[PDB]
């Protein structure tokens, strides 16, 4: 029941990047995370009980670059 | 081995779309060779000893659309 807000820097230069992953985060199994992603700032930010290495890894093997990311 | 050549239509809108596609795409190596990504002709074009489901697959993963792929 505790839920994790991660917050990540990802580098997305147009809406086909920030729907790229929003696609693939939001099809995560299972489904225990809600996504809200902003092009403009470049933030992903996953409301989710699963843990960081495992939701930054989906988003590494996007081939997306991550900046940074953390636990807010 | 049978090396293949396959072509894709990858709807890549940005240098970010691309450059992770190449990114994806660079981490089989060396089991695929002469990546060709065109952002201007969204195509990727690869060589492969994978079967055309698997590199789908790994190129499905960034979450981009595949329009379409084929065999040359
Ligand atoms: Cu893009």
């Amino acid at each position: 029941a505790e839920i994790k807000h991660y917050q990540f820097n990802v580098v997305m230069t147009c809406s086909g990047c920030s729907g790229a992953v929003n696609k693939v985060l939001t099809k995560l199994e299972p489904d225990v995370s809600k996504i809200d992603i902003s092009l403009e700032k470049q933030l992903v930010d996953v409301y989710t009980t699963l843990p960081y290495d495992f939701i930054l890894e989906k988003i590494k093997k996007t081939g997306k670059e991550v900046r940074s990311g953390k636990q807010l």
